[PDB]
């Protein structure tokens, strides 16, 4: 009878750019608890779950989520009795409440938010760590964290036309040290900037903007940080991009510092940067639909670097097996809230893991306080995550959990980029 | 036997702005775990406590708090079998085994972590809330949030004198309403800023610093984003200030937009901006040793705006009782890591509420996911809390947890806005 | 404290061929009891895990396990107080106790009793199934039997050279139809010996060894056994085949049929067969050390049908490492008793499934009533289980498992077969 | 309210030939579960209880067991809240709910399948093993085994006459020792048929069943591989005969070894060989209505050997009392589903008990991996069980739970074979 749902709550809070969102809160018959927090979703595209917003303009500037969290209300009715160990019958029942594809008439907020509350509520009931709940007795790898730090594209006010620049810290023997690397290649990075008179407010990920001219200048600074900071370049801290092309691609034409190129430029320009720079993954090199073009991508670099699908896949299990078919990347973002459940999203991790794929369990722009994604890496044996810079705790809460969850696996904890799970 | 303290465990995690920091995990014989994290303090004053830093510059640039997390191993020897709801005997206990005024030997850090994770621990052994298990059944004040928005002085790279520009929503019904107002302000400010082509990156409180030339330009911003978001300044969000004046004040003189004054000049400086502005509030007008000048100003301005003192008292309860003797502010900012153990803040709070000074309830910079000082608050009916602007999750989270405190409290939930324990 | 060992013994039991083993007994401090039985392994081979025999030749043949018992006291001393949860530490432990590469100190057979008598006492502490145990809330697919009908080779006294023929139910709706169609098609196999005055006594396995001619007739008999239990060869029920090519193997030249062929004949004829046959997989087609021709095999066939290594790798995750890199194989038989622990097996389970080769989960020739790779099969979703015939409840104990799991499972239920998890 | 049945379930399963058959699952309200299936049955016979199949040609060759699974159903109905301690009053609801004196409406297989699941979920509610729950403080006697080892008649293709061809370790000190007696004769027979170049698959049972001439070759084999395995054939191991003479009966006329035999002559026959050979038991050595005839078998050598009755009584008290009324056998065959509830198994073994028959507790030819009448056999100090050969786990798991009885009675074990509990 314990592990049976005996209430389920929902209220309106806000995430980490002061936007509402939904947090949902289960309550088990023996007094176990969850709660969960979403991240900011979007509520268009064909292949994403709808986030629900309440689009009156007289509240957070139409952004309200009080419709997703009185449709909880909703969820609860059809919810209360189960067993919150059954996450599969759970999530089941929510898809078939909402009766949608893409989950727009409960909201993919709202269902998410239930979705995580109940499995972070079970774990409790049985006394494990979410990690453990979720993977069983294997979930021991910590992922190699790829660290936001330089900005460009529409997340930034320069002339640096890819979107992010990260950091790997590809080489450390223990998640804590990769941290830590991290962190000391973060202040060097800051104190360069400082020197060279840019500007060092950061931006949504908690990673600086500053008004550079090009790719080129963004990828030279992560090299004088890390070594500045006394790390080795590739062997010990690694470069990685996102692209997103979608933003510069027109007429199958992609613009890139100052010029139009052909997929087979565009192709030439990410080939030229992975032998210049030590680059070990590249996010949306090319644009979400183009996709002969991306099997080129792939052929060509695929084996020696990283091909992350972020826009490309959108989490969806049907562009990833499309993806599979076509030869088209060898990596997945994993964002939660795109699919909008726990079951579809462990689902879709299976999938890649199946194929080859390595799985990047991902933030938000908007992120909360919650830390489910690094338990998730962690059961899911994922091997990378990607969740901001060093500053900003919606991003630091989820490195202070892996350092939890190490330190909980003691003698057991392995990391990705020691064993061989990692981009590279 | 159940409150018992059975096992007392510390580790180095990060802070928002990626520095070393400690948390405290205590466990009790029923099985009841406590968790704590520590904000960013100083190593340095001569009325604060000390934190411990590890000085090894090979580690996070010497930020490091390994010896910190070892000596909560000393911690442990001396306080395994307390009950954990002597919370007054467990602080004291610290406070001998350290042996210093300061808390330099096991480090205030250490001593703090512990301190507010035994309180946790109790109060989830109880199944109380925090803030009830420390405030009894009249715990039930939301706080008045005061919301930085702009930055000057040594925390910007503009010719702003003052340190931090704040809105207040005093004439909320409610936390829920009065975070709302506070978001839409802030997001009209954002819109302002870009429409005028100035920075919109971040600073460690998740506001805003861009290149103004003047206080009142400060003030001006302020107002158009207050009025573009379609509320009163004044009656609805009122404005507040830390002018930091120790940052430029060098020998018996104040230099303040370009000119130098007298105490008395800056003391009149004040009286125009409360006049011109709906300033309900202004932090360190004049310098932490200025008593004199204090005693003026507090003569002159006190009765009509609050005098919040925080370099000028440190949360020291020996300078807030000479404070108190002599007419000197009316209100004091409470930092929990200056003081060093949850007892002692206490104590602070009592001594400050019965003299008919305000407590505001204070982050640091370097702050966590954290959220005490929401429950500090509605304990202490502290009336106002100082936690940051409208981004970054470890300033979010405490308007997250007050939102949750809100709405368990109810129909007795009671906004200091609305009942006269805010500000004015 | 619940979880903790409080006691393990050992006991000499036997297989279902007469002959000695190895069971293991834990009792954890709250009562919960795992029993597990280990199949026969072998005592010998460089990249196997040996089984500890007596060697006492006036008991049981000299095939006595009364020293692997005894040890199973030196393990009770090692592990007594651990947690159960803790497998890998568990596992560890042994490794370490034993201290040699191939477990020959304590005994494979003792160390992987213990091992799995372990996760079934946890399992039972949280009262979990052990699939779900073991696999998280995903464990929910019915591996695709490949069932055992006739026997050549060593395990005959005929002239057919390949030592198993099986059938596979890949086109069933679920679990308990699959198990329908294997049985209807062994009774038919059965009625059409009789009918030829072919012997129908059973083997090891609970499979025929009729004294047929060749390879060919072989599958001759399969195809009218499926046409008169009046299902569909490969579409319903398809064929597949151990090879045992190590078995006819003695110069660089293979005999099979009468004949000597060089590898690239024997290839030939495993090409020619599944041109001929609806063989959807091939066990051990070419030599346990022919590795450029099993490169050859795999180019040609591996695209159009599986390609299992049993002594080809030996559960052994450097051969299976080797195997990936050299794209040998695209699958493995996964023996618990060939590695000797549960989290050795499950690493080499993740290693071939990361790398999109098929888990086989695999019978001994010496079985037992345990059901531990039934579980073993939907904890890891394999997808595919080799057990033997269909009849001999030491086979069927592992199919009445998977019935048992299935209605458990309830809607959330997934036949391999039917999603794309099977052989083909 | 802990022992009152909460819920009761049914599922097809199959048994060690690959035929359907019942296991029920009990519930009880404290949690305690039991699990029991049922071996292969008859669906006719007068004196037999029948079990229930579906008689749907399109299913398992009409051997479906789906609606006595269905009747499982009816009996939960009839059953739930009863305390499962009354074994007596849930047997005799059975009964009645099904009206029918051979159990034709809901079946045999539903009847027995709940009546052995109640009475293990009521040893486990109890936390006693079932052997101590049935047969209280003195049940402590292991039963010499009878253990099938070489086919005829109806049960071979061969010209032995008689069915069955047992060893049974009589002289053995334990259980244990008992068992390696068995499986070393069984290993010792199966070399010395390979060396005669005789078939060594096995049959039902785990026997062999190969091409001998007489019945007389039959015993000669068994004491060639007595005396192989190093033991004294009567001594230490003495033979046991199924004659099953229903099969070669005709008209008054039994036809053994090509000629034709009055009752005189058969009796004659049985009288020889027991002199000739080391037969310490004959089961069904005269026709099941042979009468007058079994009189004077019974007269002649019952009292130098035990003439068990098998279709003679089946398991009914009727003919049982009948047969110790005119002095025909002195032993009877304990066949738990030719009966239906475990009550009225237990009231037949007291019968024979109170009588001077020895009860020989008895497998069928479709067994699972039940164990039950290893249990049964200890909890009624029967003396001796007949569960197969030394191969196929339905088989051997008995022999296995027979193993754990006597470890677990410790001091207190006894051996039927030492103590003249035993055939002779
Ligand atoms: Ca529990
Ligand atoms: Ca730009
Ligand atoms: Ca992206
Ligand atoms: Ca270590
Ligand atoms: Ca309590
Ligand atoms: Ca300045
Ligand atoms: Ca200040
Ligand atoms: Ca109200
Ligand atoms: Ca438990
Ligand atoms: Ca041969
Ligand atoms: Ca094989
Ligand atoms: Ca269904
Ligand atoms: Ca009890
Ligand atoms: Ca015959
Ligand atoms: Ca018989
Ligand atoms: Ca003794």
């Amino acid at each position: 009878y314990g592990t049976q749902i005996a209430e389920i709550t929902a209220r309106e809070i806000l995430d980490s750019r002061g936007r509402p969102t939904v947090e949902a809160e289960v309550h088990l018959e023996d007094g176990s608890v969850g709660l969960a927090q979403v991240p900011s979703g979007a509520s268009t595209g064909t292949f994403e779950a709808h986030e629900l917003r309440d689009d009156d303009p007289s509240r957070y500037g139409g952004k309200g989520v009080q419709k997703a969290v009185e449709n909880v209300s909703a969820i609860e009715d059809a919810l209360i009795g189960l067993s919150a160990l059954d996450q599969e019958g759970l999530d089941k029942a929510m898809i078939a409440l909402d009766g949608t594809p893409n989950k727009k008439n409960l909201g993919a907020n709202a269902i998410l938010a239930v979705s995580l509350a109940t499995a972070h509520a079970a774990a409790t009931s049985l006394n494990l760590p979410l990690y453990r709940y979720l993977g069983g007795p294997l979930a021991n790898v910590l992922p190699v964290p790829m660290m936001n730090v330089i900005n460009g594209g529409a997340h930034a006010d320069n002339n640096v036309d890819f979107q992010e620049f990260m950091i790997m810290p590809v080489g450390a023997p223990s998640f804590k040290e990769a941290l830590r690397w991290g962190a000391e290649v973060f202040h060097a990075l800051a104190k360069v900037l400082k020197d060279k008179g840019l500007a060092t407010g950061v931006g949504d990920e908690g990673g600086f903007a500053p008004n550079l001219g090009s790719n080129k200048e963004a990828l030279e600074l992560l090299l004088t940080a890390i070594e500045a900071a006394g790390y080795k370049p590739g062997e010990q801290v690694a470069l990685a991009m996102d692209v997103a092309s979608s933003e510069f691609y027109k007429n199958g034409l992609y613009t890139c510092d100052g010029v139009s190129h052909e997929p087979a430029g565009m192709i030439g320009i990410l080939a030229d940067l992975v032998s210049q720079y030590p680059i070990v993954s590249i996010e949306d090199g090319l644009q979400e639909d183009d996709w002969s073009n991306w099997k080129t991508l792939t052929q060509q670099l695929g084996s020696t670097v990283q091909l992350v699908g972020d826009d490309l896949f959108v989490t969806n299990p049907d562009r990833l097996q499309s993806g599979i078919e076509q030869g088209v990347g060898n990596a997945v973002l994993i964002k939660l809230n795109q699919i909008g459940t726990l079951t579809e999203t462990l689902r879709t991790i299976d999938l890649a893991t199946r194929s080859g794929y390595r799985s990047v369990i991902s933030h938000r722009s908007g992120e909360t306080e919650d830390t489910t994604i690094a338990d998730l890496a962690v059961a899911t044996r994922a091997g990378q995550i990607k969740t901001g810079s060093l500053s900003r705790s919606e991003r630091i809460a989820k490195y202070n959990r892996l350092l939890r969850i190490e330190a909980a696996l003691g003698e057991n904890a392995l990391y990705a980029g020691a064993i061989g799970l990692g981009p590279k």
